[PDB]
């Protein structure tokens, strides 16, 4: 089969709604999202028009065939992030930070515009030629901002070990501290190269031994206390009372210089 001179040579990864293939011409490599049957593609295809940023999937454009949609992406070379975590370890604490702090600037850049990823996770976080991050998948993005007023969020998404615990309780919740939220346990994953629990939940006993501190168990033992302190600011409860990125930017193992 081809779609213009495009031929589907390996599955990169699934989503809530169809699949990414990489996608070879005839010999440019690229990422192709190919959706099946509406009022969420007219919303994806817009979000991804918007994006313009070094820490965010560059978006090539999209063609119609009938009940199929195309979504062209670029390719990245390195992978995903989640490849990157050794199971049980995580990742050099340099290597850690440089990703975060990346993290951070494309976050920065998707509030800036209004949009809330959502789904901010190590699969939806890869990777170019040269190590830069690039947040990926913007099928569950909203709109929390618009001239300048921003609106609640209603609806319950994103990946049970990520979701902030407001989340699963209220009705409604701001985006931002959401987004901060996932991108903490992204960091845990990173440093420990383990989930901290299946859900933020009372019901989880891992969650309820975080809020009683018992640091010295896994994953926390695994972490050093200065970036320790800062997942105490992210991993708050009360999204009122959880830091924000610009006191993330200000926080002491943020600013700590790192090498080898
Ligand atoms: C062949 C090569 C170069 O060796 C490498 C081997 C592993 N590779 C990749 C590349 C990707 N890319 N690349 C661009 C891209 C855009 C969107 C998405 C996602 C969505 N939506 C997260 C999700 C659902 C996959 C993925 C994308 N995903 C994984 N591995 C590429």
């Amino acid at each position: 089969p081809f779609v213009e001179d495009w031929d589907l040579v390996q599955t990169l990864g699934e989503g809530a709604y169809g699949e990414v293939q990489l996608a070879v011409n005839r010999e440019e490599a690229v990422a192709v999202k190919i959706v099946d049957m509406p009022e969420n593609i007219k919303k994806e295809i817009c979000i991804l028009k918007m994006l313009n940023h070094e820490n965010v999937i560059k978006f090539y454009g999209h063609r119609r065939e009938g009940n199929i949609q195309y979504l062209f992406m670029e390719l990245a070379s390195g992978g995903s992030l989640f490849d990157r975590i050794e199971p049980d370890i995580g990742m050099p604490e340099p290597d850690a930070q440089r990703f975060f702090h990346q993290l951070m600037a494309g976050v920065v850049y998707l509030h800036g515009i209004g949009i809330t990823h959502r789904d901010i996770k190590p699969h939806n976080l890869l990777l170019d030629e040269r190590d830069n991050l690039k947040i990926a998948d913007y099928s569950l993005a909203t709109v929390f901002r618009y001239n300048n007023r921003e609106r609640l969020l209603n609806k319950m998404c994103g990946t049970l070990p990520y979701v902030a615990p407001e989340l699963l309780k209220r009705r409604e919740f701001h985006a931002e501290p959401v987004d901060v939220w996932s991108c903490g346990i992204v960091l845990t994953a990173m440093l420990a190269g383990e989930l901290p629990w299946d859900q933020p939940s009372d019901s989880c006993q891992e969650y309820s031994d975080w809020k009683e501190k018992k640091t010295y168990l896994n994953p926390w033992k695994k972490i050093d206390s200065a970036p320790l302190a800062l997942l105490h600011k992210i991993l708050v409860e009360n999204p009122s009372a959880r830091i924000t990125i610009p006191d993330i930017k200000k926080d002491r193992w943020y600013n700590k210089p790192l090498k080898k």
